[PDB]
């Protein structure tokens, strides 16, 4: 009733231990702080939509999503995908202050956990392709359900 | 405190509109009724573990999981994966009554929603490979967050 508004912050961050699909799309729900992450081979408009599709099935549909002015976020294709869902989009204050400090903190936490868990299993550099999936799920589990 | 126990029921069901990865692994959390589904090319022990890895990141770690006696569920590899996580496994009453009526109801609901949504987008038969992912996420969203 008076609970937090369902606004998300989403960003892409690069992680060479997950190559070839080293681009991680990360979404923080600012109401509950849950984190959602997916892996992509390239940072395109289609990869952001695929990421939000998965986040929507996991967290439910938000009232709005805050992103930066990356092209994969302000392109026509992406503005139409968001309108088809009824989700408002804002790139925040124009010149900002980066009102997406949350996703940026999530990004560092996420890369740390990936590195500790991978090193925990003997992978000092790249994680074998076949192990990437479970480790990513595992880092996401440790970050949400502490 | 007195809330429901966190027990899951999981099963695989076949869906030719999602081919080539037409095997759907579906998990119902009997405490909250949420549904989790993932797509696989073959029904193996490794595909069940990958499915639960994703369900664990989405729903948190359960106290137990109820399955049937499929080999991909009672194999050594799978019993060890479950022990590594500390999750109890039961195949229920031996000769049963099928105390996994829930996952079976979820399976029919899920296949219906997939068919209505696909037909809604003009796909009377197989769904194009590139559209499978979002539609699956979409059916999962409609079934959880009604």
């Amino acid at each position: 009733g008076l609970g937090p508004l369902q606004i998300w912050q989403t960003d892409f961050t690069l992680e060479p231990r997950m190559a070839p699909r080293s681009w991680l799309a990360v979404t923080v729900d600012t109401a509950s702080s849950a984190i959602v992450v997916t892996q992509h081979g390239r940072v395109t408009s289609v990869a952001a939509q695929h990421h939000w599709a998965t986040a929507i099935a996991v967290l439910g549909r938000p009232k709005a999503i805050k992103t930066d002015n990356g092209s994969c976020f302000t392109s026509k294709s992406t503005r139409e995908w968001l309108a088809r869902w009824g989700i408002a989009h804002t790139t925040g204050i124009p010149g900002n202050s980066q009102g997406q400090a949350m996703v940026e903190r999530a990004n560092r936490l996420l890369k740390d956990k990936i590195r500790v868990l991978a090193e925990g299993d003997g992978f000092m550099k790249r994680i074998p392709t076949s192990k990437q999936g479970e480790l990513l799920a595992k880092a996401m589990y440790a970050l949400n359900h502490f």
